[PDB]
């Protein structure tokens, strides 16, 4: 037997793909151990076939994390902190587990989130191979490696507000404004992304949550920048992430979806950490009403600054056609026959889930990789429309109708159906994703 240890970043967009990958690898005959923080832990009772080991977070807590908020923006401070200080404990936990290993059992490798760059030298120090899971797109990695050129051209300077609507220089898939929001947290990101890249290039292999026919234009960059083999597997085509949900599913929504005509419902969800002003929240509500479409809107408590959930919303505001809920099994909703479009914040998991279920998109964004996802999907693949100028109710209503009803949007709807079919085909024998998965299993079995 061969065991794989996986080490996720403890946020919804990172736990989801790594436990999909864990299940795919389990299906291939590997045993599975998950190293996880107590913070944001998933429900281990959902994974009787995995062993969980909780680390880095144990009582009593380090002065460096003991008082970090558990929600809101700053919860993410755990990522730089653990990278800076978690090495010794990670090494101890890996050695512990390796020491207790059975005789016919060996640890093939460690797979970590790409953002745990600190784990590379820990793995090296144990003669343990480390593979990296990328939870965001090849297109974004391509942008990351281009940061020095972006820096030189002034794109990363926030006070330089000049060339906003222009094509970016030798990266003409983007507009300058895209790069400016993606990298507005430049003081922190330049450090983290530089080390992420370096330790990804130093790893023994890189698993991408993508597929070749999704990001064909980006494969050359990955082959040239990363010496180790890359494997593109679209995890939502293997299984949904419902078992790793960190929140309770409403699931009263499906009875409601069963009462709607096919493709008549706009699914709306702006992610698992984004926050909005009261002014923009109410404007989004208005646009949804103005569109005249049915909608199912996931509003995370705390999404509105600074109400506890949707208090600013007048009771019954509009309509018979709309519902607000706290949380759903998202991919299962996207797969429902009633869904005609997905208004998303462009998180990569949501974007890829929508592509894999053939649902065209309306794009907003809250920075990070989201504006690049939105730009690539709307301008390269052409499976959605990007609301790239804030929140105006009239523009929102037009975007929703263009995707969902207008004849002029048919080509977008059709592009989304075809892209889903390409994803499905990529999993057949001889398809790109099937071959990537076969090579990954063979490769990992050889490290042992
Ligand atoms: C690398 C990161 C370092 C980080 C440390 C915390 C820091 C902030 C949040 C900046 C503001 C101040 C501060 C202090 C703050 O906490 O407010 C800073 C930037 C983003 C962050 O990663 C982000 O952390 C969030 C939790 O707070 C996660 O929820 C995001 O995951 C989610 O992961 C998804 C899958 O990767 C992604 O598609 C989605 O947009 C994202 O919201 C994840 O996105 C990462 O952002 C990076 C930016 O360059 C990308 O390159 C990575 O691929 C991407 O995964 C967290
Ligand atoms: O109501 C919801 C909303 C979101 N999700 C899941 O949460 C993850 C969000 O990841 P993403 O990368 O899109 O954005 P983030 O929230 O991390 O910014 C995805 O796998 C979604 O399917 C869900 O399961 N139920």
């Amino acid at each position: 037997r061969r065991r794989i240890i996986l080490f996720p970043v403890p946020f919804q967009g990172h736990i989801n793909p790594i436990l999909q990958l864990a299940n795919v690898l389990y299906s291939k005959g590997f045993s599975i151990t998950i190293f996880h923080t107590n913070f944001n832990k998933p429900k281990t009772s959902n994974y009787p076939h995995f062993t969980f080991r909780f680390i880095l977070d144990n009582d009593p807590q380090d002065e460096r994390i003991s008082n970090l908020p558990t929600h809101g923006p700053l919860a993410g401070m755990r990522i730089p902190i653990i990278n800076e200080h978690g090495a010794d404990e990670l090494r101890r936990e890996l050695e512990l587990l390796m020491l207790a290993s059975e005789e016919d059992e060996e640890v093939s490798c460690l797979i970590t989130d790409a953002l745990w760059y600190f784990a590379q030298s820990v793995a090296d120090s144990l003669n343990l191979r480390r593979l990296v899971l990328m939870t965001s797109s090849l297109f974004n990695f391509h942008a990351h490696v281009s940061l020095p050129q972006f820096d030189e051209l002034g794109y990363l300077d926030p006070d330089d507000k000049t060339r906003l609507e222009e094509q970016a220089s030798g990266f003409p898939m983007l507009k300058v404004k895209d790069i400016k929001s993606a990298y507005s947290n430049w003081q922190i990101l330049k450090e983290i992304l530089g080390k992420m890249i370096k330790q990804t290039k130093a790893s023994s292999g890189v698993i991408w949550n993508s597929f070749k026919e999704l990001e064909e234009s980006e494969l050359e960059t990955v082959i040239r920048e990363i010496p180790a083999p890359s494997f593109l597997i679209p995890l939502p085509k293997h299984l949904t992430a419902s078992s790793s949900s960190l929140l309770d599913h409403d699931r009263t929504v499906f009875q409601w979806l069963d009462q709607q005509p096919p493709s008549s419902v706009l699914y709306v969800s702006f992610g698992s950490t984004s926050e909005v002003d009261e002014k923009d929240f109410l404007e989004i509500a208005r646009g949804l009403v103005d569109s005249k479409q049915s909608f199912l809107w996931v509003v995370r408590p705390g999404f509105v600054k600074g109400s506890t959930w949707v208090e600013p919303l007048p009771d019954g505001f509009l309509g018979e056609r709309g519902r607000i809920v706290k949380w759903v099994p998202q991919q299962e909703v996207l797969a429902h026959g009633a869904i005609g479009a997905f208004w998303t914040h462009s998180g990569w998991n949501s974007t890829l889930e929508s592509v894999c279920e053939g649902v065209p998109m309306i794009f907003s964004d809250f920075g990070l990789d989201q504006p690049l996802n939105a730009r690539y999907m709307s301008d390269v693949l052409k499976v959605g429309v990007y609301l790239e100028n804030g929140w105006e109710r009239g523009e929102i209503a037009n975007a929703i109708r263009r995707v969902m009803v207008d004849e002029e949007g048919e080509y977008i709807r059709q592009n989304a159906r075809v892209l889903k079919q390409k994803a499905d085909v990529s999993l057949m024998k001889g398809g790109s994703s099937y071959e990537s998965l076969e090579s990954l299993v063979s490769y990992i079995s050889s490290l042992t």
